[PDB]
């Protein structure tokens, strides 16, 4: 389904489901702000599962691995990353109720647990 699935919003920007609605849904965008919009008004993005990226002790980081946030608004969370870019990633964190536990930091922010 589309919930957790990654969303292109517009040319430059992505996002990931975060709720579903019957015209609409939540995304979390690239940003960290949540944005309404008609289910067509995204388009499905193919996620690349074998993205790499440095985190902020140049630490190859991958999708799955289990990062602390050491700066950044989320400084002291962990999370699992789910979808990663070069610059930012897209985590998961049952513990966090807020957009069904996804939340999105700099790789930089990030060092591997």
């Amino acid at each position: 389904g589309p919930w957790g699935e990654l969303v292109q919003l517009d040319p430059q920007t992505v996002g990931v489901i975060v709720r579903l609605e019957r015209e609409t849904f939540q995304v979390l965008n690239m940003y960290g702000k949540v944005v309404t919009v008609r289910h067509q008004a995204v388009t499905r993005k193919k996620d690349n599962r074998f993205a790499v990226a440095l985190d902020s002790e140049q630490n190859n980081i991958h999708v799955k691995d289990i990062v602390k946030v050491i700066d950044g608004p989320h400084s002291g969370r962990e999370g699992e990353i789910r979808h990663l870019f070069r610059s930012f990633a897209f985590l998961h964190c049952k513990k966090l109720v807020e957009n069904g536990g996804m939340f999105v930091c700099k790789t930089r922010h990030l060092v591997l647990a």
